[PDB]
């Protein structure tokens, strides 16, 4: 008989899951498995992203229970768990979504060898990304395109991505009963308190495939907005109803299939001939994800500066004081501090909000390495993606892809163009709630009487600005100009 395991790592969903469809085919028993490291926090990860994963697994558990099955959260490392459960469950086939991250390739290689020793067939379909990323490289002459414009001409020569896979059957072959490694008390989904966290999650975005689909349909309720979407024209100060889809955490964990997203976009585009085109369109945003995935998977040391063949080597400063002030939202610039407060509270900010804080920390003001800001983003972001977080930090620091280091966002003027009353600022920084809008972006310019009437004295309730933007930015520009000249 055929007994199979569908191993969840990403792809935390039942829709468009070719690995699950293959695991169920002609199977007598199916073991849906997620491997959890109970010593993860005793190693970096916020409760917001880890609870988002737990809610995603809880959503999987209900979906499996609704089809006569059950999700098994096995404790331990995969190289030690699978050799046992291969023999105990009589497994003949192992199925999991292909992953191109560096750690994934080492882990998957090791598991593949253990599977061959136990006589277990391994099927690893591609469905995290739109395309087979190795096929795009092979189609482009053996090297990944380094520009979005050339990357778009490649995907247009390849054609549409594969259709989303059909849904699994209404009933699924259940796990075998009374197997010791499948005991319910040792395979349940843990809560955020049980994995070690002490502070509760504060984010407003709930995890799981069900939430991902409901947010997808909400984005498509207005097909004209989808068709006319232009990323650079969206509002970073909008928080009550964010100006973009906020599908990034679900695409990161695979709660939403990118191919389903892409297939829905094409339906709307066929009916609205004036729809926006890449790179600004909503399809263009999925292409940025694919573009960065294709470059980064074929570039060694992509997440670092040294040894990265595509990253500029810049003499970033080792200023721990500037980094701590930026990390703890006490720079003295309310627009910067409000975004960094949203980072720790929600785990998600609008793309241009991330532009503001990343330019400020790196090539704009503090001249700290993009790797340091990256480490802070990887801790709190619920959409934390190894390749996207890398490439966008190298973009914002003018270390890769982007080179116009003379374009420097003002931490005073940028948000003021969207939100002159500072509603975004008062939301996330309630200490400035009573500050009049004339000084909300520049509280140190307010007279002492106004600061006292609003109960926010600069240097007592809210910190004074750590740098003068006009002085700091001119220095960063002069130094970036020399870094782009000394190289060749
Ligand atoms: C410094 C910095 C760090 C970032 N780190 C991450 C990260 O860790 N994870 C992440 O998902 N995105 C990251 N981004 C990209 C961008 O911030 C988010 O993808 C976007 O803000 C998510 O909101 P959304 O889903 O509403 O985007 P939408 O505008 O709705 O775009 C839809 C989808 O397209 C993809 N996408 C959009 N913009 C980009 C982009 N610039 N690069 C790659 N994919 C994109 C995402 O999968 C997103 O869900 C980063 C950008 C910056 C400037
Ligand atoms: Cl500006």
């Amino acid at each position: 008989v055929k007994n199979s395991i569908i191993w969840f790592r990403k792809g935390l969903r039942l829709h468009d899951n070719p690995a699950l469809l293959e695991a169920c085919k002609d199977a007598k028993h199916v073991y849906p498995v997620f491997v959890l490291d109970p010593h993860f926090l005793q190693q970096k990860v916020s409760v917001n992203r880890y609870n988002f994963l737990l809610e995603s697994l809880e959503d999987l558990q209900r979906s499996f229970q609704a089809r006569g099955s059950r999700l098994l959260v096995l404790r331990g490392k995969p190289e030690e768990v699978f050799p046992r459960v291969f023999r105990e469950w009589g497994v003949t086939q192992l199925c999991f979504e292909h992953d191109t991250e560096p750690y994934a390739k080492v882990r998957d290689a090791a598991v593949r060898r253990l599977a061959a020793e136990a006589g277990v067939e391994v099927v690893t379909p591609i469905s995290h990304t739109l395309y087979d990323t190795d096929m795009l490289v092979a189609r482009n002459g053996g090297a990944a395109p380094l520009t979005m414009q050339s990357f778009t001409k490649l995907v247009d020569r390849v054609g549409d991505p594969p259709a989303p896979a059909p849904d699994p059957p209404a009933a699924m072959p259940p796990p075998a009963e009374d197997m010791p490694s499948a005991a319910p008390a040792a395979t349940g989904v843990p809560t955020w308190q049980e994995v070690g966290f002490k502070e509760p999650p504060l984010t407003v975005f709930k995890g799981g495939e069900t939430e991902a689909l409901a947010r997808l349909e909400a984005a498509f309720q207005d097909p004209k907005w989808v068709a006319g979407f232009q990323k650079p024209d969206t509002d970073p100060s909008a928080w009550e109803k964010p100006a973009t889809t906020v599908l990034s955490p679900y695409l990161k964990f695979g709660c939403l299939s990118a191919r389903l997203f892409h297939a829905r976009l094409l339906e709307v585009y066929r009916r609205h001939p004036a729809h926006s085109q890449p790179p600004v369109s909503l399809r263009g945003q999925l292409l940025w994800r694919e573009f960065f995935y294709t470059v980064g998977s074929t570039t060694p040391n992509f997440h670092r500066m040294a040894g990265n063949p595509v990253c500029k080597q810049i003499d970033w400063d080792d200023n721990p004081e500037f980094l701590a002030a930026w990390r703890e939202a006490r720079t003295g610039f309310p627009w910067i501090d409000a975004i960094m407060t949203q980072l720790v509270t929600w785990g998600w900010m609008h793309h241009l909000a991330r532009h503001s804080v990343a330019c400020f920390l790196t090539r704009g003001d503090l001249y700290v390495s993009w790797e340091r800001g990256m480490e802070v983003f990887e801790e709190h972001l619920i959409d934390q993606d190894h390749y996207l977080n890398a490439a966008n930090w190298m973009w914002l620091s003018a270390s890769a892809f982007f080179s116009q280091y003379f374009r420097v966002y003002s931490p005073v003027v940028f948000g003021k163009k969207y939100d002159p009353e500072g509603r975004f600022i008062r939301k996330f920084l309630p200490v400035l709630k009573d500050m009049p809008a004339k000084y909300i972006y520049e509280p140190w310019t307010a007279p002492l009487e106004v600061q006292r009437k609003a109960g926010c004295v600069v240097g007592r309730d809210y910190p004074a600005p750590i740098v003068d933007h006009a002085v700091a930015s001119k220095a960063c520009i002069a130094r970036m100009a020399a870094a782009y000249r000394r190289s060749k």
